[PDB]
C-alpha cells in the first residue's frame, strides 16, 4: 500500500500544484496609467439663466484627474456676489427679532460669514441675523428635480489603460492592436456584441451596475469600473485581455438618510470696471468614476519549478515512512 | 514521552494556528473611495488688500481631489499682473552697474522672466536687470506672521469613507447607521467622548499629532489621517469600525533648514476693456490633509481549516517519529 | 554520509536563508508622500497671439496633483467663444447643400454642440449645418509643429520624496541631510556626477528613457519616475537612499495610430460689462509626470530568526532520517 499512498502524493505535486496552481509560473502584478476623456453637450434654456451650452469644459471638473473623473449632473448657482454685509437664510435658528438675539463674532462651523451682531429685514416680513461673507448668500434648500444636467444619461466616457509589468518586459494597453478607428470613432461598450470597445456610456454604466440614472443624479454618488487582466504570459501577447464590471460605491442611508449623494462647491471669479472682485458661486451635485485596476502576470521559470519538486517529494516521502511508523503501531 | 511530544504539537495547531492565527479564516484586503467637506470662514482687513472673506471656495485648491486635500493658511499676493517688460526684484544676483553686465536671453530657472540684456532701475536708488514676464514680478521674501489665515486653526473637516471587501460581499461607511443628523450637524471628534463621529478640527489633528497649528500654519506641511479597519465577518456588522490615528508626514531639517513647508502657485486670470490678459498671482502656503485607509477583513471558510489541519497532523507525526529516531541514536 | 547529508541541509539554513535572505528580518512597506515644483519660463511672439509669456502658473494644470503632474507642450486656442449660434468646420460629415440634410436634434457624440436643422454658411464656398454651442467652434486640423512651447525641454522639476516605515518608527526624505541650499540651488542630477540631486531637467527626462523630447512633445504622453527604496535599518541611517529609473508609460500605435500622445480640454471664463458669459477654449497636449515610489525595509527581529532556526531543524532531522529509511530499502 506504501506505493499507493506516494502515488496519490504524486497525484498532489503533478495535478494541483504544477497544473492546477501553475507552480511552474513566476508571478508579478501590474502597474497601470489610466487616462479619461468625455463627450456630449447639454441645452438649457431656464428662466433664470436664459440658455445655456454645456459641454465637456462646463461639467468636468478639474479638467483632468487621476484614476477618477467628477461628471455634473446637478446644479445651484448664485451669481454677482460680492464681499459685504447681508442677511443669512431664513430659517428657525437665523431669525431674530432684535439685536439681542444675534451676537457678533458668532462665527459656526453651518454660518457661512460672521454674524456682526445686529439684526436686519431679509425682505418686508421676516428678519434674520446679519453677516459678513459673499453676498447674497447662497440658498440651497431646494435641489431641482428632475436633474438640470439630466442629459448626461447619454453622455459617452473613453477609457485609456496602459499596463507594464515590470519583471517580464511586457506593456500594452486596452485599445487592441486590432481596433480601428474607424471602429473607435462609433463603437459603444456591450459585454456580447462589443466587449472590447473602450468606450461607456454613463446611464449604461449606472444600469448596468443595478441602478437608476434618473434617480442618482438629482443628488450624486460614486461609481466604480474595475478593469481586470488574466494574463498568461507563456501564450500569445494577444491573449491577455481585459474584463469590465461596474458597482455603486457609496452606501446609501434610507433609515435616516444621513449625508447622501455627492457634491462640492466652487466659484468663478471676475472683476468689474472699479476693480472689485466678483464671482458666481457653484453647488454641484454629480457622480465620481473611480477606475480601478486589477492585473497578475505569469511567465514560465526555472526556479518556482524545482522548488515544487523538491518540496513534493520531500512531502512524499515523509509521507510514505510516515504511513509506515503508523501501519508498524497499528500491529 | 512520544505521547507527550505528540500533545505540544496538538497544543501548536489547536492554539497558535486555529485560535490566535484564526487560521479558518479566509482574508480579504479592502477597496476604498474617500471624500471630504471644510467648513469655516476667516476675515481679514488689511490695508493693501482691504476687507476680505475667505471661505471654502477661496482657501481649498482645487474644489476636490482623491484622498486629499489642501487648505491655505498663508498667502502672498501679487494683483495686476501684464505681459510686459519690467526690473527684476533686487538682490545680489539681479543688481547690475550697466548692460554690460546683464546677458541678453539668460533665462534661468530661477528667473521669473527672460533676461533682455538691459540694467533699468527698480527704483531711485537701485538699478536691476530687465526681464519679460507678467509684471510687476512678485516679491516673496517676507512670509507673513503670524500667518495670513490663522483662523483655518477652528476650521471643520468632514471624511466619508466607504469601504468594500470584494471577496465577502460586505460594504459600509465610517459614518454608522446609529449616527443621526442632529448629531452630525453638531459633533467634534475626540479619542474619548465621539469616537466615531467623522468631523475633525484641523487645530485638534495638527495638535493630536504632537504638533502646534500656529507654526505650522506660517510655512505649510503635510498631515497623515490613518483610518484603520479591523473586521471580523464571524461577529455582527455592526462591530466593524474604524480607528483614527494622526502623523506628520513632512520631514523637517532643522540643522540647515532646506525646502521647509509646502507651497505653491497659481493664477486668476481677467480681462481689461481693451482685450489684454491680466491676472492676479498667488503663492499659497498651507497644509495638505493626506487620508491613508487600511483594512483587513476575516471570514470562516472550509478549505484554510482543513489545510492547516493536514499540516498539523503530518507536522505531528513527524516530529513525534523524528523524536522515536533521536531517541534510538542516543540510546 | 549521514552526517553528510546533515550538513549539506545546515549550509542551506545558514546560508541561503539567515544569510542570503536574511531569515532573521522582519520586513515592511513603504509610505510615501510626493509633491513637485516646475520651474521654466518659455517666450512666443506668434502673429495671432500676440508676445505672451509663459510661467509654471500658465503650463501646469492644474496647480498641484497627487504623485502626478502635467506640463503643457503644445496648444491650441479659441478666444472669444460665447453661447448662441454658429455653423460647423467643413469636412465630408457637416457639409450640407440644403436644410434637408439637416436633422434637428442630431447632437451626436463628436458633435460640439447641437444640430438645429439649418444650413448655414461657414464662408462663401462652403456650407455646412448649423449647430447651438459655443461659438466660434474650434478647428484643431492642424496641430502645430514643431511644438508651440517647445521651450519646455529645459525646464526642471524637483521631487520631494517623504518616506515612511510605520513598523520601524523610521522616516526620511530624498533630499539627504548633506544636501544645502548653496548645492540644490544650482543642481541637476545625473547618474554618475549628481546621483542625488532631486532637480530633474524634462528633456534629459525623456532622453534617459530612450525617446525624444521634440518628437514626444507635439503630441503628449505619459512619463513614468521611479524610485526605489532599499534600506536595511540595521545599518545607519545615513545609508538608506533612493534611486531613480525613468520609462515611457503609454503604448504607441504605429500600423493604424490610434488615440495617440495625450491631450485633454480647458477653459478661461470671462465677463463683458453687459454680463454676457464669455471664454477661452485651450486644447493641450503635453506630457504626465507619474511618480512611482516603491520600497521595503528591513530591521533584525528574533522571532523570524527563530521560526527559521526551528524549521531548518526540523528539516535537517527529517532529510537525513528519509535517506537512512531510503539505504536500507535500497539494500
Ligand atoms: C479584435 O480582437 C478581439 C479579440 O480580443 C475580438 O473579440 C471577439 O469579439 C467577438 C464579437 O464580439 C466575440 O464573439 C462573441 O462570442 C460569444 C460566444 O463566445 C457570443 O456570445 C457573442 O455574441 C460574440 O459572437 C469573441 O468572443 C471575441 N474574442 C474573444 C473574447 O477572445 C474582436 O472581434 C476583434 N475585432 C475585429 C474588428 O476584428
Ligand atoms: C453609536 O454606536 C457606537 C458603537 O460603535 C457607540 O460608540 C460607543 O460610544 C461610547 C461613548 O463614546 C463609548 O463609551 C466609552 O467607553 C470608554 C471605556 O470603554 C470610556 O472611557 C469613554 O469615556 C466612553 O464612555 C463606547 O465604548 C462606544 N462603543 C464602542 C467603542 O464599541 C455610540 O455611542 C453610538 N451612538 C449613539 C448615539 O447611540
Ligand atoms: C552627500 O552624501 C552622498 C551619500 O549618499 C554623497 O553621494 C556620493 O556622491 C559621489 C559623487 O557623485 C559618488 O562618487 C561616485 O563614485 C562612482 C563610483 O562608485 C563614480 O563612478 C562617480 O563618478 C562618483 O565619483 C558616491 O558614490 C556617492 N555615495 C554613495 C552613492 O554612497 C554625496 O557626494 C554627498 N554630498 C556632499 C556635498 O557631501
Ligand atoms: N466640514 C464639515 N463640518 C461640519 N459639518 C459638516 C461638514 N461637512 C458637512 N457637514 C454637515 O454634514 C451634514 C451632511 O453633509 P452633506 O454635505 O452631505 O450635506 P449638505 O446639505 O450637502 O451639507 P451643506 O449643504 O451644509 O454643505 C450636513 O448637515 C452638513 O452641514
Ligand atoms: N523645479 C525647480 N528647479 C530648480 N530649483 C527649484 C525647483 N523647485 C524649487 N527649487 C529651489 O529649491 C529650493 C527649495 O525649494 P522651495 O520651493 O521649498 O523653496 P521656495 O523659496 O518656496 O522656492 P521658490 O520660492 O523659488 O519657488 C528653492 O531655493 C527653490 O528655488
Ligand atoms: N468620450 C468619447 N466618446 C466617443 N469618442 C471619443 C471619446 N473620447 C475620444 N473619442 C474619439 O476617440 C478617437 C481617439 O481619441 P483621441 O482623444 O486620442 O483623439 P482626438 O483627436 O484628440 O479626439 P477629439 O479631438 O475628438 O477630442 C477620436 O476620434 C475621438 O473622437
Ligand atoms: C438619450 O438618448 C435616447 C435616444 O437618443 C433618448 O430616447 C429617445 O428620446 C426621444 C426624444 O429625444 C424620444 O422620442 C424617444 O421615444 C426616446 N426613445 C427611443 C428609443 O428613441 C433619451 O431620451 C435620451 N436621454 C436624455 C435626453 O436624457
Ligand atoms: C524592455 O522592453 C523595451 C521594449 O521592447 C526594450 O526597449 C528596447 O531597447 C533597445 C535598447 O535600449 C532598443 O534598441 C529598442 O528599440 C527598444 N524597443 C522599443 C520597442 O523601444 C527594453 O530594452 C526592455 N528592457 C530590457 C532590460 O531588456
Ligand atoms: C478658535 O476658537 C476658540 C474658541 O472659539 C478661540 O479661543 C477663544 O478666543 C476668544 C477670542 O475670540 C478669547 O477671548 C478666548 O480667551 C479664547 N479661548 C477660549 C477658551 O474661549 C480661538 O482664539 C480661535 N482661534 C483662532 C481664531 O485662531
Ligand atoms: C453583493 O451585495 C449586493 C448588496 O446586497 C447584492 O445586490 C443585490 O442584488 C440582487 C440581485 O441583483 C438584488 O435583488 C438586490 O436588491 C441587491 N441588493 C441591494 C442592497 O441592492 C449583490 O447581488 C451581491 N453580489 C452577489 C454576487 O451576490
Ligand atoms: C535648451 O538650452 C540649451 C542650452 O542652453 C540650448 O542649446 C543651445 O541653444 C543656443 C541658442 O539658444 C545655440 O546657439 C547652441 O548651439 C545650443 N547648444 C549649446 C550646446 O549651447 C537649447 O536650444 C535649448 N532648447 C530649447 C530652447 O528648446
Ligand atoms: C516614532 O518616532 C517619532 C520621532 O522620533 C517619535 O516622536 C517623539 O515622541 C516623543 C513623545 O511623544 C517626543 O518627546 C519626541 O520629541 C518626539 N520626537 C520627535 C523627533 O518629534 C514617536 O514617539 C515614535 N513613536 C513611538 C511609538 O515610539
Ligand atoms: C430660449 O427660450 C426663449 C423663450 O421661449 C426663446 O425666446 C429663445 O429663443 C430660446 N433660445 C434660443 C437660442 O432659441
Ligand atoms: C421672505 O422670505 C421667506 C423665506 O423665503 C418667505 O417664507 C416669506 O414669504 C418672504 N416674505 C415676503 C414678503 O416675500
Ligand atoms: C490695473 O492697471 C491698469 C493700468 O495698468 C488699470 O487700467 C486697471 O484698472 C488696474 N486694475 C485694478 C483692478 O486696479
Ligand atoms: C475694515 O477696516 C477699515 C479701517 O478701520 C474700516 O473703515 C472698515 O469699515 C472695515 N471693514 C468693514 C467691513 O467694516
Ligand atoms: C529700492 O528698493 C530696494 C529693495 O526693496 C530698497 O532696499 C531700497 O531702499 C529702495 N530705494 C528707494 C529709494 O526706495
Ligand atoms: C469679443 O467680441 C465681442 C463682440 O462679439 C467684443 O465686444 C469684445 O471686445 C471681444 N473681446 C476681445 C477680447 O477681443
Ligand atoms: C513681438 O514681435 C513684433 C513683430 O516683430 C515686435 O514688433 C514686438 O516688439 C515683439 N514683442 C516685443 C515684446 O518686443
Ligand atoms: C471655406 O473654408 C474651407 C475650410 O477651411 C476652405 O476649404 C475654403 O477654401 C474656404 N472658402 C473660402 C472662400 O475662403
Ligand atoms: C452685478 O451687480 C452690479 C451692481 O451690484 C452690476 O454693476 C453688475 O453689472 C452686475 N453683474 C451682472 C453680470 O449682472
Ligand atoms: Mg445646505
Ligand atoms: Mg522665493
Ligand atoms: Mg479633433
Amino acid at each position: 500500500m506504501n506505493r499507493a499512498v506516494q502515488l496519490l502524493i504524486l497525484a498532489y505535486v503533478i495535478g494541483w500544484v504544477f497544473v492546477w496552481e501553475k507552480g511552474y509560473q513566476e508571478t508579478d502584478s501590474v502597474v497601470s496609467s489610466v487616462t479619461t476623456k468625455v463627450k456630449g453637450v447639454a441645452v438649457t434654456n431656464t428662466s433664470k439663466l436664459g440658455f445655456r451650452i454645456w459641454d465637456v469644459a462646463d461639467y468636468v471638473i478639474p479638467a483632468q484627474e487621476e484614476n477618477s473623473l467628477f461628471v455634473m449632473t446637478n446644479v445651484i448657482l448664485t451669481m454677482n456676489q460680492t464681499q459685504g454685509l447681508c442677511p443669512e437664510i431664513p430659517d428657525a435658528t437665523t431669525v431674530c427679532k432684535s439685536d439681542a438675539s444675534c451676537t457678533a463674532g458668532s462665527a459656526g462651523t453651518h454660518s457661512n460669514g460672521v454674524s456682526t451682531g445686529r439684526c436686519v429685514a431679509f425682505n418686508g416680513s421676516v428678519k434674520t441675523c446679519e453677516v459678513a461673507a459673499w453676498c447674497p448668500v447662497e440658498d440651497d434648500t431646494h435641489v431641482p428635480q428632475p436633474a438640470f444636467l439630466k442629459a448626461a444619461e447619454n453622455f459617452t466616457l473613453l477609457v485609456k489603460n496602459n499596463i507594464w509589468y515590470p519583471k517580464f518586459n511586457f506593456s500594452k494597453r486596452n485599445i487592441l492592436p486590432n481596433i480601428t478607428t474607424t471602429y473607435l470613432k462609433s463603437c459603444i461598450y456591450d459585454a456580447k456584441t462589443d466587449p472590447f470597445c473602450p468606450i461607456f456610456r454613463l446611464g449604461k454604466i449606472v444600469e448596468n451596475a443595478g441602478h437608476s440614472f434618473q434617480d442618482m443624479a438629482v443628488e450624486g454618488g460614486i461609481m466604480g469600473i474595475q478593469v481586470n487582466w488574466d494574463c498568461n504570459l507563456d501564450r500569445a501577447a494577444s491573449l491577455c485581455l481585459p474584463r469590465y464590471s461596474f458597482r455603486r460605491l457609496d452606501t446609501r442611508d434610507v433609515e435616516h438618510n444621513v449625508s447622501p449623494g455627492y457634491n462640492f462647491r466652487f466659484a468663478k471669479y471676475y472683476r468689474d470696471l472699479a476693480g472689485n472682485e466678483q464671482r458666481t458661486l457653484i453647488k454641484a451635485y454629480g457622480i465620481r468614476f473611480d477606475i480601478i485596476v486589477f492585473g497578475k502576470a505569469g511567465k514560465f521559470d526555472i526556479i518556482p519549478t524545482m522548488i515544487n519538486i523538491g518540496s513534493g517529494l520531500a512531502l512524499l516521502g515523509m509521507a510514505t515512512v510516515l504511513c509506515d511508523i503508523i501501519v508498524l503501531y497499528c500491529m
